[PDB]
């Protein structure tokens, strides 16, 4: 089992009841909060910078989460910071960005260096959020580049917590199957 | 652990199915005869069922999933894929229906409830919106995917030629023992 | 360990100090130059045609590199040829194309059959380079389909070698961790 890998003396720190599929790859300076889930063939690579993920957040199949090293081309680099109750859809590409709490990241979407996604935002599937772009709390964004479509509805606001909740129940089923061992 | 039982349900594999040892298939998934699932593809039939027809390829890095039934999506969305379908590399299929003799372009995305009819081409990189029905005999391209042109006779023949080529190719990969 | 696989009597040829993550999959008729690096969950499938990659080139997480077999639909097929100091971003999709030296291929970009990317070109993240498209040296290309945006800057010119060199150093660290075994 080499899904959770120590890198230069730094071991990923996992909260309680974290699911990491045996086929996922997590490396180095990464923290995941309680009840997080990392699904088949996802990569979370915290080698050249740090990665911090909150509680009850899913990183779905085929997603890649990475960072940008500090250099003269990017002074200070770009770590990756992700909040609680975030649903990261299949095949997402998250790079050096900041994501708040209660956020839906659509499958196949891409969030780039220095981008900031505020609380309670929906990023539609396939969207591209450009470097340094700020997504305003309470809105749906769509397209390449991602543009504000409309405010979220009350049903959608509810879904942030319910949907993350469903993935918590699901990862508990996968944990019961022993898919992380 | 490329073919995993989930809550007592084991994937059902037809005759001569190739599943690369690096792919991940979970739960309520049925694959027809001569299907192939290529390196690092995921077919996750946990919250709903997935059915794939005969002579269909699911190429490298593709992810196939479904939507669970709730008040938000009453009944949910299973994933149904027909025969002689070529699902290109890094495709994203979610709770949709695909007919027979269909090309799904590499890096394309087919969303919940969409239906691709027989003999359709979805161009590489295209996104087929939720609920959209793609008309038989046409090429769809773009984000969002739009009808661009009718397929050509040579393209029509390619559905079958190409699926056949992948059948012969997966037999070579099986012969190398890549599924074990 | 089945990351580097013989196929129909042909084994991948690896140069000096090459890193292949244990979770990547390399098949058949593939050659990698000195100091190349292939990152978690990448696929390089040289079954129906040849794939050649030069020195100090990275193939990043979740990328898929493949080719097109020779047939009446594609006379002679399309092999995959990649030069030195090429940075292939996460989740790239390279199919049957030719890529020169000192090239940045953005994450999630797609380069298709018969495309030719000249030396010192930047392909922006998420771009699709159409089949047969020629990318002229010294320019930035962006979009779907990819179009010329502007010439590269001097800092961008220097980054091809800097960035590739940074990945050579990074892969030595990953080798030191034994991630390829």
């Amino acid at each position: 089992l080499t899904s959770v890998r120590t890198y230069q003396g730094i071991s990923p720190k996992l909260g309680e009841r974290v699911f990491v599929d045996r086929s996922s790859v997590i490396i180095g300076d990464v923290e995941l909060g309680d009840d997080c889930s990392v699904w088949p063939l996802a990569v979370i690579r915290g080698d050249m910078h740090h990665i911090r993920i909150g509680a009850r957040t899913s990183v779905q199949d085929g997603s890649v989460l990475h960072i940008t090293h500090a250099s003269d081309y990017n002074p200070g680099g770009y770590p990756l910071i992700i909040g609680d109750d975030v649903t990261i859809g299949h095949q997402a590409m998250l790079h050096g960005c900041t994501i708040g709490n209660r956020v839906l990241i659509g499958m196949k979407s891409m969030i780039m260096d220095g981008a900031i996604v505020e609380d309670e935002v929906i990023v539609a599937a396939g969207a591209t959020v450009s470097p340094g772009k700020v997504l305003e709390s309470g809105f749906v964004y769509m397209g390449t580049p991602a543009k504000k479509v409309r405010p979220i509805t009350e049903k959608e606001r509810s879904f942030f917590t319910y949907g993350a909740g469903n993935y918590v129940r699901l990862k508990d089923k996968h944990l019961a199957e022993g898919y992380d061992r």
